[PDB]
């Protein structure tokens, strides 16, 4: 048996190193929004927010699992405490990951009201709510559900603590079923999988709203052709109300009501020409639609493709965020899993233990890598303050 003080130095030195990258990128993040106001919107206050976790996380939590880990003597409701403030943590960020996701989808799904229905000043109060909860979840052990009151007392005396006190052990302080029942199933795996189901329809609605585009776009120089080569006012007159229609349906910010303006006006031209029954001047009445079209219609069409084809690009990031810290931490739940429902399998071993606690604190590194490569405003001003 190595001293217990070699492998605690390679754990203790990687801990250490993941703290330091954790608050440093971390901190960056909450300069720039505060500097950059194009980055100021409600959702760059929740990515602060989960920002914020993970610079407690290497300022708070890092060094409490790097003391959990000697087994020091402390009174169990102290322990208590050091061994669940990660908890806290984990907890904010999945709130902070959920709201974001939440915003996506109403920017996309109802833009005429986002900006009406989420306002910077409910998103603080939301995130407040949000932190109060995160207490809450993660510090319920210390209203009572933990083993406190059944101190493993040989391994006490073992190292000799004094009275009242325990050997501080994650595993011997906070019960497994909290752990697997209460906090992985009900309050972290639950949330993950609405983020999915989020996301899911995010893309859904983005996709399908892409296909109406080109839909009404293609309706509306198919029933042009079909003008083009008619025989009576009979059809010109159904090509041309199968395109105001879709005119107006393609309609739902003053060169863009210009063009639909004349689109229309050109239109409904052309259909009492027709209705009065002159074919062929209800025709060529119906071609310089042809030039309102590449004039107007068609820079709508590509700036509206433009926008959509951004929105799913920042969904798209924000994913990625949520999809690694289920990565990050999912192999620890998984374990506990295994200790709690098969009693008959061998204990995780130590070292993959904290390759999985290494593992999940790795996750507070990750984040500003991910806005730096992924969202140029950040990039940007993540250089600007570097250079300066
Ligand atoms: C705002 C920030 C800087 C303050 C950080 C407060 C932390 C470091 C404080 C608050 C509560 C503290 C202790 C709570 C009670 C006990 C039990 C005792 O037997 C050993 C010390 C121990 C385990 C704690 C040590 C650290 C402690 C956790
Ligand atoms: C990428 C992530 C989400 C998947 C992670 C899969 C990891 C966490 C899985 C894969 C194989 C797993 C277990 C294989 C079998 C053993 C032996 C058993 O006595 C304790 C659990 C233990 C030690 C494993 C626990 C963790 C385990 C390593
Ligand atoms: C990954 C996301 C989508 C779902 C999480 C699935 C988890 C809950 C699943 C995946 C693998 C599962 C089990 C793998 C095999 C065993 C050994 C058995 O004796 C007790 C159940 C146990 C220990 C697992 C229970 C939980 C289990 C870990
Ligand atoms: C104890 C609590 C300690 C908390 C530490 C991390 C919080 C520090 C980060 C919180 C600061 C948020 C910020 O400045 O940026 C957002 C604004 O620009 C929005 O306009
Ligand atoms: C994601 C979808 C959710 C998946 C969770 C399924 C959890 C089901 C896992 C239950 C494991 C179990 O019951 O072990 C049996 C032992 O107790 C008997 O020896
Ligand atoms: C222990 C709790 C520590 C910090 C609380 C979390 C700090 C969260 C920082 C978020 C700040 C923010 O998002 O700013 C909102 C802005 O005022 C909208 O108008
Ligand atoms: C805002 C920034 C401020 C930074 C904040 C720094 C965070 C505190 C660091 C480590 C806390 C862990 C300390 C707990 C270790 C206690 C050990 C102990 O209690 O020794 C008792 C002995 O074993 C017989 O009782
Ligand atoms: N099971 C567990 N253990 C620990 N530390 C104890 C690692 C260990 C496990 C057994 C042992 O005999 C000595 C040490 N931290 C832990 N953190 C978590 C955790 C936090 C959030 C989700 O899982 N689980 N977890
Ligand atoms: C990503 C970083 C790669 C490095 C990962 C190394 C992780 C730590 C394994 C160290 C095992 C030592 C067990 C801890 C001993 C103890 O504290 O009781
Ligand atoms: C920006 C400020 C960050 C504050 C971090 C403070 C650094 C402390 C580092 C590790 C503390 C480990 C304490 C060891 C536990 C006690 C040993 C024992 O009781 O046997
Ligand atoms: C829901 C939001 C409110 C959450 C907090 C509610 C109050 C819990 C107060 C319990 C007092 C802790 C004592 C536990 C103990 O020391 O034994
Ligand atoms: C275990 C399920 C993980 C889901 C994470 C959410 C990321 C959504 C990705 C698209
Ligand atoms: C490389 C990182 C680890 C990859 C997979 C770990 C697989 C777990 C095998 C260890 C089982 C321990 C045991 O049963 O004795």
């Amino acid at each position: 048996g190595a001293p217990p003080i070699m492998g605690s130095s390679v754990y203790i030195t990687v801990e250490l190193a993941i703290a330091v990258l954790a608050i440093l990128g971390n901190v960056l993040v909450c300069w720039a929004v505060w500097l950059n106001s194009n980055l100021q919107n409600v959702t760059n206050y929740f990515v602060v927010s989960l920002a914020a976790a993970d610079i407690l996380v290497g300022v708070l939590a890092i060094p409490f699992a790097i003391t959990i880990s000697t087994g020091f003597c402390a009174a169990c409701h102290g322990c208590l405490f050091i061994a669940c403030f990660v908890l806290v943590l984990a907890q904010s960020s999945i709130f902070s990951l959920l709201a974001i996701a939440i915003d996506r989808y109403i920017a996309i799904a109802i833009p005429l009201r986002y900006n009406g229905l989420v306002t910077g000043t409910r998103a603080a109060g939301i995130i407040a709510i949000c932190w109060v909860l995160s207490f809450a979840i993660g510090l319920t052990p210390m209203l009572g559900w933990n083993n406190c009151g059944q101190p493993k007392e040989g391994k006490a005396h073992s190292q000799g603590c004094g009275e009242g006190q325990v050997a501080c052990l994650f595993e011997d302080v906070v019960p497994m079923n909290y752990m697997v029942y209460f906090n992985f199933f009900a309050c972290v795996l639950v949330p993950l999988l609405l983020m999915l189901g989020v996301y899911l329809r995010i893309f859904a609605a983005a996709r399908r709203q892409l296909a109406d585009l080109e839909d009404n776009w293609e309706t509306l120089n198919d029933n042009l052709k079909v003008i083009e080569k008619a025989d009576n006012a009979a059809q010109v007159k159904d090509a041309l109300t199968k395109m105001r229609a879709a005119a107006l349906d393609a309609q739902k910010m003053k060169d863009f009501r210009h063009g639909f303006d004349i689109l229309v006006g050109q239109i409904d031209d052309a259909l009492k020409l027709a209705n009065e029954g002159k074919v062929k001047e209800a025709q060529a009445a119906a071609e310089q639609l042809k030039t309102t079209r590449n004039a107007y219609i068609q820079k709508y069409l590509e700036r509206a493709r433009s926008t959509l084809q951004k929105e799913v690009h920042a969904a798209k990031s924000a994913a990625i965020i949520a999809g690694l810290f289920a990565l990050c931490w999912l192999p620890l739940h998984i374990i506990n899993c295994f200790t709690f429902f098969c009693p008959d399998c061998s204990h995780a071993p130590l070292w993959l233990m904290y390759l999985a606690i290494v593992l999940a604190h790795t996750n507070s590194v990750v984040n500003p890598f991910i806005y730096a490569y992924r969202i140029r405003e950040f990039r940007q001003t993540f250089r600007k303050i570097i250079r300066s």
